[PDB]
């Protein structure tokens, strides 16, 4: 039951140029299937896919985490809080299927952050060498956070996952990408108008919307705004809280800020529980199909 150290190993022989290899298959699949969730594309629930696969992590015994990639497993693959994510990974497949060499973990971490920076936000730099571990390691369900809950669950929630109030800010502000859908959350709606660009239009609307706490279609609360926004009980909660309360108003003043602050809070949760050894090589940013001319 000791806390295992997970060493990150590079894929064998791999580099930088085999990496930007796979960003760009997946940036081109991005541009490729737009149809996808009325238009949105596949880049939030890949932002989303990252991010679940990585916050079953805890910093007590180093369980979970992004390391593994144990999403490929049936019990992760089938948690209730991982409804929907299907879309994520069977629109990675062809991807693995042409890169057979990269891990599921370095996979699932990498569609996060290309599709992140194709829709136009920040880098992110992305380290290589996550290892698949057995269906065993997988975490049971139940490790991910709740919605429904307010500003006190939220930060004692996130210390599990080592991060204190301004990353917890900083990490939500990727609402402003997708939607809720009913069918797998229980929730439905966009947080705003600008679904597929990364952007500081989260904070804009939680403080600038006129919203009103109503009952969805599922019979749960959410906020709603004229405009055709809603935001989550936990999203509203960050204006609730004043320490959040200042940290919303930061970003919603500072788009250059927020980019800074989320492309650190970003790479960190995908990394937790990883030891990187101290001649791994650097992280690598990887340039967006626009700046490479394709
Ligand atoms: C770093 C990014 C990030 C973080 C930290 C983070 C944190 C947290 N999220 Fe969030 N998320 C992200 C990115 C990020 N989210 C994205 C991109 C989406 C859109 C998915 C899509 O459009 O398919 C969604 C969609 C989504 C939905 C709608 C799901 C659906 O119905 O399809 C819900 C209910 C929640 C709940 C919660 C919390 C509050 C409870 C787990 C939470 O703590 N999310």
């Amino acid at each position: 039951t000791t806390p295992l150290v997970h060493v990150a190993s590079v894929e064998k022989g791999r580099s930088y140029e085999d990496f930007q290899k796979v960003y760009n298959a997946i940036a081109l699949k991005l541009r490729e299937d737009d149809e996808y969730d009325n238009y949105i594309g596949y880049g939030p629930v890949l932002v989303r896919l990252a991010w679940h696969t990585s916050g079953t992590w805890d910093k007590h015994d180093n369980t979970g985490g992004s390391y593994g990639g144990t999403y490929r497993f049936k019990k992760e693959f089938n948690d209730p809080s991982n409804a929907g994510l299907q879309n994520g990974f069977k629109f990675l497949e062809p991807i693995h299927k042409e890169f057979p060499w990269i891990s599921s973990g370095d996979l699932f971490s990498l569609g996060g952050v290309t599709a992140v920076q194709e829709m136009q936000g920040p880098k992110i730099p992305w380290r290589c060498g996550r290892v698949d571990t057995p269906e065993d390691t997988t975490p049971d369900n139940g490790r991910l956070p709740d919605a429904d809950k307010d500003a006190d669950y939220v930060r004692t929630f996130f210390q599990r996952l080592n991060m204190n109030d301004r990353e917890v800010v900083a990490l939500m502000g990727a609402h402003a990408l997708g939607k809720t859908h009913l069918k797998n959350s229980g929730y439905e709606g966009p947080w705003g108008a600008a679904n597929n660009v990364f952007t500081n239009e989260f904070y804009l609307n939680l403080l600038n919307e006129d919203w009103k706490l109503e009952k969805n279609d599922a019979n749960n609360e959410q906020w709603d705004s004229k405009s055709g926004y809603m935001m989550l009980p936990t999203d509203y909660s960050l204006i609730q809280d004043p320490k959040y309360l200042s940290i919303v108003k930061e970003y919603a003043n500072d788009q250059d800020k927020f980019f800074k602050d989320f492309s650190k809070a970003f790479e960190k949760l995908l990394e937790n529980g990883i030891t990187f050894p101290k001649d791994a090589p650097s992280p690598f940013i990887f340039k967006t199909l626009e700046e490479q001319g394709l």
